[PDB]
């Protein structure tokens, strides 16, 4: 019912791998879809967007902001 680490890297512009650095430095949650992969939410996009955003930047990895 949601979108795979393939649909996410492709809305962002990056690779999959990207998403998945991302996601388990950050500590964001992921959850599993049917096929027992990673799944994300609208919300998770926008958050990674975010992350891409900030990143472009020049903000640090650590130093980013996330709600």
């Amino acid at each position: 019912s949601h979108m795979n680490t393939n649909m996410v890297a492709s809305e962002l512009g990056v690779s999959a791998k990207t998403v998945q650095r991302w996601v388990k430095q950050l500590n964001l949650p992921a959850e599993r879809n049917e096929l027992g992969h990673y799944s994300f939410t609208a919300e998770d996009v926008k958050v990674l967007k975010s992350v891409k955003k900030q990143i472009s930047e020049g903000t640090a990895i650590q130093d980013i902001h996330l709600p």
